[PDB]
């Protein structure tokens, strides 16, 4: 089979490893940059053009799609799907879990159990909003976050109505979020691939830290998942319509909550520390539906 | 019946309108501003706030969306239909409308006429991309994720491969088109509202322009539409599953040419224009599929 | 004598106003966006150009320049100025002006009396900056450059510890400030025309908040200020080399504090406040200092 | 002496070998990220803390601050000279140098030749920009444009019209200037300490291209400087009140024209082109001009 792997960071190791599974199996692989793809539009089925050449057909791609180049890459992508190309994640897909407030409300809305979530831009009452979600200790998060940088824990109120208070000059959509204290600065992330969940690690925040961000100094390790676990990441990744999804669970009381769902879940942390050709399944599954 | 209507632009002319008409049909209106809701989304489906009070249940919502706040105002768009309210466009199909790429690559997809099209982010052959849409004169059309740059006429080859080479590196991407000289900076607004055009006008660009929107010096007209170009309107309209639309056609020498559609279509200057009362048009529509 | 006021918004109240009342003492005015000015800045003090022609000298230039477009605003000022126009305000002291660390550090540093302020990015001892400045309630300041995000109270020493650790990695800048409560929640707001205080005003948040800003629940009276408050509210003035400006003051047990000193004072809220015709000071002072 | 190195980038080349060269030749140096520094502005002068920590003083500063962090890196800088340490490029020198609109009005004002420069931002009549910069071939460039993304070569003058329409829609900037034809895409970069040129680099652009950025393909050698070419690089910088940076100088057929003025050269690529040693020699300039 032909493989396309649609991605920017080709050099880095989970693009090198995606190629490296494919190869090992027989496929024939390239790694295309989305941002050197251009192309007719209309009319439609038009060829992707590359550097001056034109792509040949390819039986199934990869999508691996920074943040930054979402709209960009997903058009990218769905030239690919409408030239008949198998992609693992469709580009509907990528492009709503691409939209964090939009992922949630889904997420809520089939069932999926998640923090105490509420949702604001600028609003005119903090103390409201405050309430709304249910009171400190309440952790405030920037919707377009990354690394756990504009994650902050506010353990009483009055934290909580200052950084509320000054995340409103950002013009910025923000999360203001139970605090799972319980999970004491841990998070499950499992790596969905298809029906099932592929490896699982934990991973720890520093001491005096509630994020369990690497970038933040956090620790991985192998991970020993429930059945329930298992399930509600399975469930997460199809509601999505996600064929490939890393999914981040928080440990409460009450139960898994899933805490967030990425489309391009790194594959160096989950695999050193597991040991797991993860790899290797997603070549797998592509191979059974393309 | 209570309808919101979604917009920042309280104060301008549409939503005045909208706001005008619905009164005047009996309907109970507030216009509210999505950066000022806010909402626990889990729950599913809980009461949305709003500067202290939380709203009562709308029958419908008008979603007015500005182009800089999608992500946000479609959040708040949504979750009033998670809690019933009947949207007159859906948070889908605006935020699909919103992204240019992907719906031109819908319309051609689905067999609507376009002018020939080419989009590229970082081509590293600009003669090839060139060659692709049949050379200048070309439109130069640069985006920064859904947000239009700009729009450019670039009248020699030279000119194109300048502007593409300008942005190589700015984080836009390109879509290079077919320059439809014989319209002469004329193209044609059709509103369309659920299966109906229910006003067209023609714009003409200012002298020494080829742009025509009104809202750069555009003269506007009332326009005859011929019945392809009614139903190719009302197509793209549904198409892109969006109940209330501004579809732009050019009159090429081949035939007409679909330029955008657009979910959330000025009114003033053709309801001006043409004397249509088109907000009333839209009310009609709620009336007719909202619940309650 | 003719005269150009630069602003993006000869729309709105203060720049009608400083047009009316020059045209009143029989003065030419032009309103001029700084932004639709181009020029050449070498040849060294080019003519500047403005939508399609060449402008002519103006005896002064009245610089209303908006907080976000400060580089490309006072580099157009200073054209004027190297034309030879007289600045009410010139692009120098703009420019210093606009950055609060630096002329916070100008006016302690030529001994005015400011609250204990003290100044932060990204530090790694959040509890030491919080006692450098005497521990809570203190006012936090995020700016990003020039541009102030927002100010809060953190009533607690958890609260500023929150607010500061939430900015880390938002490049943003943070001012940690001893807060004035005795002041309960009121500023006074001089305006300075050359050597003296034309207008003074206390400003008074509502009930429900500390920052007794205008745009914010306005209230405020005619101020009687100190013999020491005029002294000091002219010399914040002079220090940072400014004609015009807004001398904001608060009111501490300790004695009178500078607050902020504004290049571009509002007038709408002051004029009416007071009926005083501010912007007739404005034009007199051009009149006298503006040769021929 | 005691030494701060001011910089975030600690462990880049430039850094590391200035505290090389201070330690070979027996001074203490400490390099400090300027976002960790943090202190009370109010009361004037008071110390400088660090990561929980009291600064000592020290005898000299050498600032390496990033664009990004201009307004905050010279912040802290002042804060040491008000402290009495000697800076390697005063904080308000840096500061000016930063804002390119206002450096190349400085240099032209004060007769250093350049080429003809139009600044824009919104211009409303491109054909009159075009003319008053004296026509095609122009290259237009964003202000706040890095490693020459954004610096395009419009050689006619449709393609002029094009990109600076395209450029317009940015909200942004720009510089639409003369073309140094005869310059055959080399630009000499100079390296100035004090009152003399120590090292400097031709760099070379790569086949089909004008620009001879690193990031571009350029291609670095060593230069055969002219003594007028020395002379007004050291101008120059003392125009700008630099006592170390970088000038790009493009050679024109009138003569050796000045491109750009950076406060804060990268040693790595010149050092390691001409095998001369920068750092020692700004070392050298504190040791003959700071105070032990
Ligand atoms: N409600 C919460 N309760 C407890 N810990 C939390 C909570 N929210 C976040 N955390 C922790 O903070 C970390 C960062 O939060 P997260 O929402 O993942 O933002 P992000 O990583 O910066 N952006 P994203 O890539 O979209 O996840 C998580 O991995 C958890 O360890
Ligand atoms: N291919 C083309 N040929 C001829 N005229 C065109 C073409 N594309 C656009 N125009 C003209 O340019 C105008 C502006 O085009 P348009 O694509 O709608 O961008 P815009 O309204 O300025 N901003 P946006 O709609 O977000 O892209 C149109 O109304 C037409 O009059
Ligand atoms: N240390 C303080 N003690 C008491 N009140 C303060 C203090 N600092 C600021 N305030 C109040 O906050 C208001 C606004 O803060 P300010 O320092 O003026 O920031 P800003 O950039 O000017 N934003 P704004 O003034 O509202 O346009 C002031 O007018 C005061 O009423
Ligand atoms: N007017 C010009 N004539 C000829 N070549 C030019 C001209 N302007 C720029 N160049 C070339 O293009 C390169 C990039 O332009 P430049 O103005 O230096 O922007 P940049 O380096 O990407 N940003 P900056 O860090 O501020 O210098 C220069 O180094 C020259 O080689
Ligand atoms: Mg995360
Ligand atoms: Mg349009
Ligand atoms: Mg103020
Ligand atoms: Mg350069």
């Amino acid at each position: 089979m032909k493989i396309a792997i649609l991605s920017r960071d080709g050099t880095l190791y989970s693009c090198k490893r995606l190629r490296e599974a494919a190869i090992q199996r027989g496929h024939l692989v390239e790694i295309l940059d989305p941002l050197s793809c251009y192309m007719n539009i209309n009319p439609a089925a038009s060829s992707i053009h590359y550097k001056g050449r034109k792509l040949p057909h390819f039986d199934a791609v990869i999508p691996r799609i920074g943040t930054a180049i979402t709209f960009y890459g997903t058009a990218a992508l769905r030239q690919f799907e409408m030239l008949g190309s198998y992609p693992l994640n469709e580009s509907v897909a990528i492009a709503r879990a691409r939209d964090k407030l939009r992922s949630m409300q889904l997420l809520a809305r089939q069932g999926i159990d998640l923090p105490v979530t509420g949702i604001a831009h600028s609003p005119d009452d903090t103390s409201d909003l405050i309430d709304m979600v249910g009171g400190a200790p309440l952790v405030v998060k920037l919707v377009e976050g990354t690394q756990g940088i504009g994650v902050v824990l506010a353990e009483t109120r009055q934290a909580a109505e200052s950084v509320i208070d000054a995340f409103r000059g950002l013009n910025a959509h923000i999360l203001v979020q139970e605090y799972i204290k319980e999970a004491q600065g841990c998070d499950i992330r499992c790596l969905v691939v298809g029906d099932e969940v592929v490896a699982a690690i934990e991973r720890r925040a520093k001491e005096g830290d509630f994020r369990s961000n690497l970038h933040r100094g956090g620790a991985a390790s192998v991970a020993s998942i429930t059945p329930q676990e298992r399930e509600i990441a399975i469930k997460a990744a199809r509601t999505m319509a996600l064929d490939v999804a890393g999914v981040d669970i928080l440990r409460a009381n009450r139960g898994p909550l899933v805490m967030e769902v990425n489309a391009s879940p790194g594959l160096e942390g989950i695999e050193k520390t597991t040991g797991i050709d993860i790899a290797g399944k997603m070549i797998r599954w592509i191979e059974r539906h393309a």
